[PDB]
């Protein structure tokens, strides 16, 4: 139940607002209830007057109140946690990444955090008894190593049919920053018709490096970081999915925007080690893993 | 003895007058008598007259005239100071978090702010004898790092009741700095019909970057977030409760009482400082993060 | 299908400053979509006013929207793969080498770096349907070590006339790195008018440690580097050729996300060489023996 847009217009908002919110970037009544005053205003043909009468009939039907810490834990049981592929690394995750948040994966070149990205975009179609999610998967590219080859082998590996996991995965690739958040907008609007379960960028951070170079636009590409993460957020919590996000390393924006931080290295052989940083409830451990041709999966010396 | 509103409207103010009163955020004697006289004129249905008789009559139950410091001292003697379960830590607090103030905890991330907030939220429903508050604990989250389970495990290491934990502590989540605000007025009616001990806002600062990121708004994030620390400071003043915030690194100079600093330590373990404070020396605690919660390190 | 930049000047833009983006290095509507704001303001004699009517039409000719995964598996089927000479080599690599992206072969002196670009150069032109890619060969030479009677020699292995191979090669040595940037710029104009299929820089590296040999420098030929492999990858998604560079390792890390596929070349026994797989998203980490023989590169024959 994330409260379709149209919802609003039956409490007494009239479909042209409506239309002008769609354009936006709001499609849901949790988005504007989301939103402060200054964010209806700002929008093209929008008074103070009309934001007023759009908050007041969207805490109707999604409330605010203080709920009790019980409630909340019991909406924890209701999280989806989606596998990994690797036995051992579903345990460090005390299940599996969980939906409605965002989850850093920060190591270096060549590591394998693009092959995990590969995994979990096959691995969300599985049906939730499995480990999955039953939901269609997202993936924004920005390095040019999207394989969709490597999406069949995995399907082969839980014996799903490869051309449907194809039909279920939308794929766009980011030319710049600027691009790269424009396509958030179409994200939003996609999610709405249709279920999807994850979304995936790699890289989150490839393009802000090639296009602001010089050192007085450090601010500029800061300002441009922080208002793409706000975005991740309001997606996870308005539609429930999981968002995963690459990170080169060889960076104090993405510290509260993640909220579970993973840091890859390379072990012996195909072997690789996975260690949590971040965490609110995950503790600091450590876990094995092996990239296979049939996608991320346990370690065998 | 902090005079409960309702013994204003036995002095001659009507009940109708009264219940504006409320609506507005005071619900005793001394927050009315705390409030200067542009304050009330600005509400909505009180004139100048009706605030001159407000002011006049409060000041009957509560004098605001010197007292002598040994007076003083015996009101600082009944402040509830919680643990944070750690025994080098709270001999750093000389007691624990001081009820009736706004503590604030500055530092990087992954430190332990917001682990200390769900170690204090447990411990704050401890008997005041056992070091606790006996009261319940309010959680205003801003990160959605929000974790029950970690109050289970505190839960079970001082041995209460899981389930009553949960049930006693309110939570709720702050889209951004005008809802975050507006989430205090519905908490000033809660601790009305309940004892509280713990107010949490992690983080207070998050949504006044998230929402203000222009330079010409500088200004007005500025008031927005002046007027939110002052509705805390009346909140501690009204009902006598702990106010913790954290923040992710000048209005919050003299609004914080107490300024803690966290930095990591080698492995699990964290160290504490404290910066700004007028009864606490500048002075560092050695803690640690365990599965039960904040503990002592353990080399 | 990549829209030519003709197409362009058919929604409003005035041909003349369609002549502009031609000499900056755009010669199609993917290109100056795919170039940000700040790239095409900065040429002289454009305004901001022109580059948004640049970019907002460009948008209409080349969508950038969310595509089904099968779309992009069905653009990849379409993608060229350039025999190598080497069944056992070519096995390694899925099909051959990638067209439209950037394949790094670094290894050490005398390991073949030189002769698999020479045998390269010749089975492009071959047939698609017998592993070529149908297009005539660019070969950047750094070194002085291009040699076109190895040409011949491979040209008479696939049976293909001698003459013809060679009117097929383009061929310019680069006496530094300023040149060999500029040598782009001719690059795009002559792919243009013909069709090309292969473009080959050997070496890559060795002109940026020569010129720039000081400390204080580094920086400077790290920006010149930078830019240089920039406009590889541009040209490749451009013309949809593929590009294969060497590197000397005694490699750098910014070629790590410019390069898609990174080939270790060592020595074995005798003539034979050992290659191998570094850096790929789709190639797995393996092995592969071949051999240089006096037609070329071919299969090791013990
Ligand atoms: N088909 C395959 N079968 C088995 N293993 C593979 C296959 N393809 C790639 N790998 C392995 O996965 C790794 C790929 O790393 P990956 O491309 O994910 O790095 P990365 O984190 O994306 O770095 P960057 O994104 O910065 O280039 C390689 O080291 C390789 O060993
Ligand atoms: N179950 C557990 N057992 C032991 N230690 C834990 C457990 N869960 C979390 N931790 C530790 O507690 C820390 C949590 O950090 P925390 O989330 O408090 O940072 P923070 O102050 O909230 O930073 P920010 O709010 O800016 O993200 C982690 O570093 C982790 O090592
Ligand atoms: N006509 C030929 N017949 C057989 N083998 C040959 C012939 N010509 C050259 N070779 C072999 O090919 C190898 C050439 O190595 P090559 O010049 O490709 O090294 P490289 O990778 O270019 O090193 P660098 O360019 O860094 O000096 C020689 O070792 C030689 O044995
Ligand atoms: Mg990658
Ligand atoms: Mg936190
Ligand atoms: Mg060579």
């Amino acid at each position: 139940g994330p409260q379709p847009i149209s919802r609003l217009e039956q409490c007494g908002i009239n479909a042209n607002d409506v239309k002008k919110l769609e354009e936006a970037g709001f499609h849901t009544v949790e988005a504007v209830a989301y939103a402060p005053k200054k964010e209806l205003i700002n929008i093209k043909g929008i008074s103070e007057a009309k934001a007023d009468k759009i908050l007041a009939e969207a805490a109707k039907l999604v409330p605010m109140g203080f709920t009790t810490a019980t409630e909340f834990h019991q909406r924890r049981s209701e999280i989806i946690q989606i596998t990994t592929g690797s036995k051992e690394l579903d345990k460090l995750l005390q299940g599996g990444i969980e939906t409605g948040s965002i989850t850093e994966m920060f190591g270096e070149f060549r590591t394998g955090k693009t092959q995990i990205c590969h995994t979990l975009a096959v691995t969300c179609q599985l049906p939730i008894d499995r480990g999955g999610g039953e939901g269609k998967a997202m993936y924004i590219d920005t390095e040019g190593t999207f394989r969709p080859e490597r999406l069949l082998a995995v399907a082969e590996r839980y014996g799903l049919s490869g051309s449907d996991v194809l039909d279920n995965v939308a794929y766009a690739r980011a030319f710049n920053t600027d691009h790269q958040t424009q396509l958030l907008y179409q994200a939003s609007a996609m999610m709405v018709e249709s279920r999807y379960a994850l979304l995936i960028v790699d890289s989150a951070t490839a393009l802000y490096r090639t296009d602001y170079s010089g050192r007085g636009e450090l601010s500029a590409r800061q300002m441009h970081l922080a208002r793409f993460l706000r975005m991740l957020l309001r997606l996870a919590d308005e539609f429930g999915v999981a968002v995963v996000i690459t990170n080169q390393v060889v960076g104090n924006i993405i510290a509260h925007a993640s909220t579970t931080r993973l840091y890859l290295r390379k072990g012996r052989g195909e072997t690789r080690i996975c260690k949590i940083y971040d965490s609110p409830c995950l503790p600091e451990a450590e876990a094995m893993f092996a990239i296979n041709a049939d996608g991320v999966g346990d370690a065998k010396d």
